[PDB]
């Protein structure tokens, strides 16, 4: 979500 991006929110 933004801040986490897709690196974060993975999955």
């Amino acid at each position: 979500h933004a801040e986490g991006t897709f690196t974060s929110d993975f999955f």
